[PDB]
């Protein structure tokens, strides 16, 4: 038997997952890989005679894309109930893998938790002045304002990014650079993504950078999620359905959280210290509709409109 997956996640990910997983159940697995987004457009256009039985992708917009298209299965009530809130779909169209948040990442050197504040919106005051980097065109960072503006609203949002410009941000490329820049001293924090600073550690164990939350429930601290999902044209569901369940057994859990630095989606997984323990998460995260965050350009807009993009 085999079974066919879209893939955005990167093959030297997937292979080490798929290739146990294959020895494990007899089951082939024949992978197209892609970028997230591109993968959900290919499938609204594949529709009903695409080939593919299973789609993993790194970014919430694009599954709530698909979605909102009607092409993913319901999946089993034992696939997603017992699952947190944060890493489902309410109505099982699609279950999280891991967790790829967002955490405010800080100088051990010239800044601590202390400095931290309640909201990310409090990043607009003087006290940050020139102090954090921003990286507008990381897609991590667009899918957080994506989730501020679902929240919050646009005039919300598009006044907490021009007030962020005002105060002096330093731009940089991605999420490696900004933690870098941290290290290097140009900047004291950064709004990132969970999963870059685990890497710094495993290379430097005193790499002197933190990250951390903001207060419960706070748009600063979204979880966005590496989710999968069966398409409703797959006619080896069954299938489908064994290789979710191996992605959320607890050695895959275990390998996302220690070596590929995201969180766990599943107790009984031992933490990555950098990123502590699933419970205080889900505390920290804020209660948002991951499927709203299609709706990138929207935000595209309001980052142009803030002078940010």
């Amino acid at each position: 038997q085999d079974i066919t997956l879209y893939s955005g996640r990167g093959e030297t990910l997937v292979k080490p997952i798929i290739e146990q997983f294959e020895k494990q159940s007899g089951i082939k697995v024949n992978v197209r890989y892609g970028d997230t987004a591109q993968l959900a457009v290919l499938l609204q256009e594949e529709g009903a005679r695409s080939p593919a039985d299973v789609y993993w992708g790194q970014d919430a917009g694009a599954m709530g894309a698909l979605a909102n298209a009607g092409l993913l299965a319901t999946l089993p009530e034992a696939v997603y109930k017992q699952l947190p809130e944060i890493y489902t779909s309410k109505t099982g169209q699609w279950v999280a893998a891991s967790g790829r948040s967002r955490v405010i990442a800080y100088s051990t050197e010239r800044a601590s938790a202390e400095d931290i504040p309640a909201s990310v919106f409090d990043l607009t005051s003087e006290k940050y002045q020139g102090r954090f980097g921003l990286a507008p065109t990381n897609g991590g960072f667009q899918s957080f304002v994506t989730a501020m503006r679902v929240q919050h609203g646009d005039e919300k949002t598009l006044a907490w990014l021009k007030a962020m410009k005002a105060n002096q941000p330093k731009i940089y490329r991605n999420n490696t650079t900004q933690i870098q820049a941290i290290g290097d001293g140009e900047i004291d924090f950064a709004l990132v993504n969970n999963y870059y600073l685990p890497r710094f550690v495993a290379a430097n164990a005193s790499f002197p950078a933190k990250q951390t939350y903001f207060a419960e429930g706070d748009i600063g601290n979204l979880v966005n999620v590496a989710g999968v999902a069966v398409l409703k044209s797959s006619k080896k569901q069954p299938q489908a359905i064994q290789f979710i369940e191996y992605m959320l057994s607890p050695a895959a859990q275990q390998y996302f959280t220690s070596v590929v630095g995201e969180y766990p989606v599943t107790q009984g997984i031992i933490p990555n210290p950098v990123l502590g323990e699933l419970d205080t998460l889900l505390q920290a995260a804020p209660s948002i509709d991951l499927d709203q965050l299609a709706d990138l350009q929207g935000t595209l807009k309001l980052l142009r409109d803030a002078g940010l993009l």
